[PDB]
Order: C-alpha cells, then structure tokens, then sequence
C-alpha cells in the first residue's frame, strides 16, 4: 500500500517513544486506522480520565486536546496541527458568560466540550451530546445557560422540560446543518432504512429521524437494531467508523458533510508530530486548576 512508509513509521515511533494515539471519529480513515483509541468527545474524555501512558498524541480539535491535557496536566500531549479548532466554540467568550450570569442570577452555566478552556474556567459543568440531558436534569435548577451550540441546547430543553438559554446568538455547527428534505428523499429511496442524526442537527431534521444521538451512541444502534441500511446525519468520518464496526450493513450519508478543521490532520503531519514530538499542548497552571472542576463534575453527574 502506497501510504505504508508513513503508516509504518508512525507505528514504530509511537511504540519507541511511548505514545498512545487518541483520535476523534471525524479524523480521516487513514488516521483512525493508526490510532490506539477512536471515539467521540465523551469517550475521549473518559479515556483521558484513566490514562496511564506518559505521552499522548491527540487527533481532533484543540478544545478536546486541551481537555485531555487538563485531565493529565503532567503528561505530554501533542497535536499535529495547532490550528485545528472548532469555530463554533470560538464565538463564546468570558464576557458573554458573565453578561448572562448577571442577567440570569441562579442559572448554572453548562458548556459543551467544544468551548475554549478559558470559558470552561467559568462553567459550572461541561457536557457532550450524549450526556447533556442527564447532566442538566441532575442540576437543581429549572433554567440553565447553555452554549455554544443552540441546537443541542434546544434539544436539551425538549428532553428536560427545563428552560435553556443559549449563548452566543445563533451558535451552531455548520457541518450538521442538513436540510430535512434529504430525509424525505432517502425515505423514498430506501423505505426500510433507519435514519440516525446528531442532536446538533436542526429541529426539523431531528424530528424526522428514527434516532437522535452522539456518534458514540450511533455506533451502538446497530447492536440492537437489525436494519440492513442506516442513513447517517453527521460528519463524513463517522461512515468509515461505522462500516468498520459493522461490515454487514450499509451506511449512507444523509448528505456529504465535512469538518475542515477535523481534516487538518494528515498522515504526513501526524508523522511529523511523532518525529519532532510537537506541538505540545501547554496551558497556564491556573487554567488547568479551574477548568478541571466543571470537567470532573460532568462525570460526577453521570455516575
Ligand atoms: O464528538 C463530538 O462531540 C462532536 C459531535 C458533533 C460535532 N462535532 C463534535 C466535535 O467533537 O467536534
Ligand atoms: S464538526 Fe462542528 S462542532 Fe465538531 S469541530 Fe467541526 S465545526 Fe466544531
Ligand atoms: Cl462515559
Ligand atoms: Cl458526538
């Protein structure tokens, strides 16, 4: 295989230098295939809680690399491309959060994991798409401040009956902005297929789906649903993951949807990363000390 030179050298260096390689589900198939662990934000966060290796190569976007570092402040965490980020997250700021606490006095601030680590220092609790409902239901408030994703916030409201105030204005993931007509069309084409979409999708999309959940949840659906065909409303990287796990089923994208940031990592710069042992994720001590609290609290409010 023509990538064997990079694949072989990555595997050698990883072992030689004592790295574990963690990848997100939206990484290119070639990177998923060389990772030690591949999963969603929640699964990655969980894995980061119990991590033994001294050195971590993280393949995803910066806010999750920073979460991994916050949970392992004394381990070396590296990323191939330091610019790999979530633009959604970058629109929420400390000032907006402070504005909204002042405005809504006793509302806890629940932040999605794609949020800056500085914003995490100001959060009461962190969540991901699979635990947001449970976490919000455990809080002793019928109103919460939630960001930066409006769709997940609005989903949480529907599921909890709580009032959810979303910040910032129109915070959303461009990648999950599917149109509901794509479901109408795929119903005609494959009348027996099951449609699975992410909670970051717009309401009309979620409402027409058979299932709504995190990518981690999506991966488990075929364990209990015998459907030959699944239609997947999330980033294209998930198709590879699903088809690997369930070679016996068909996985059809709802639409082609690519996160440019998730695609910044390549075989070539991942190799470079292991050769140079760069770029290290470095955070101020203060930020680690403060942001760890809403992160640990997320796991406390699941189990
Ligand atoms: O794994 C996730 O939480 C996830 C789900 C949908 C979109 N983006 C992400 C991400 O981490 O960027
Ligand atoms: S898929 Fe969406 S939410 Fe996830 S990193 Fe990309 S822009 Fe951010
Ligand atoms: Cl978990
Ligand atoms: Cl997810």
């Amino acid at each position: 295989h023509h990538h064997h030179h990079m694949v072989d050298e990555i595997l050698k260096l990883k072992k030689e230098k004592g790295y574990i390689i963690l990848a997100h589900n939206f990484q290119i198939p070639e990177l998923q295939d060389i990772a030690d662990f591949v999963g969603d934000s929640l699964q990655l966060a969980r894995k980061a809680m119990e991590l033994s290796e001294k050195k971590i190569l993280f393949l995803g976007v910066d806010f999750m690399a920073e979460l991994v570092k916050i949970l392992n402040p004394d381990k070396k965490v590296i990323v191939p491309d330091r610019s790999a980020t979530c633009p959604m997250a970058n629109r929420l700021t400390p000032e907006i959060i402070r504005e909204y606490r002042e405005k809504f006095p006793d509302a806890p601030v629940v932040l999605y994991v794609n949020s800056t680590s500085e914003c995490k220092t100001l959060a009461d609790v962190i969540c991901t798409s699979a635990n947001a409902v449970e976490v919000v239901k455990k809080l002793d408030s019928s109103v919460v401040i939630f960001g930066p994703d409006r769709n997940l916030g609005e989903y949480v409201a529907e599921k909890t009956g709580k009032k959810v105030i979303t910040i910032p204005e129109n915070g959303h993931c461009p990648v999950h902005q599917f149109n509901a007509e794509s479901i109408d069309a795929v119903r005609k084409k494959y009348p027996d297929a099951k449609v699975i979409v992410h909670p970051e999708c717009p309401k009309p999309v979620r409402d027409k789906a058979d299932y709504v959940g995190s990518t981690g949840q999506m991966e488990k659906i075929p364990e209990r649903d015998p459907s030959r065909i699944f239609v997947i409303g999330t980033e294209i990287g998930m198709i590879h993951k699903l088809k690997k796990k369930f070679p016996d089923r068909e996985f059809v994208p709802l639409e082609m949807a690519v996160c440019v940031n998730m695609k910044k990592n390549t075989l070539e710069n991942t190799l470079h990363a292991l050769q140079t042992e760069s770029f290290e994720v470095i955070l101020p001590k203060e930020v680690i000390e403060k942001a760890k609290k809403p992160i640990l609290r997320m796991f406390e409010l699941m189990g």
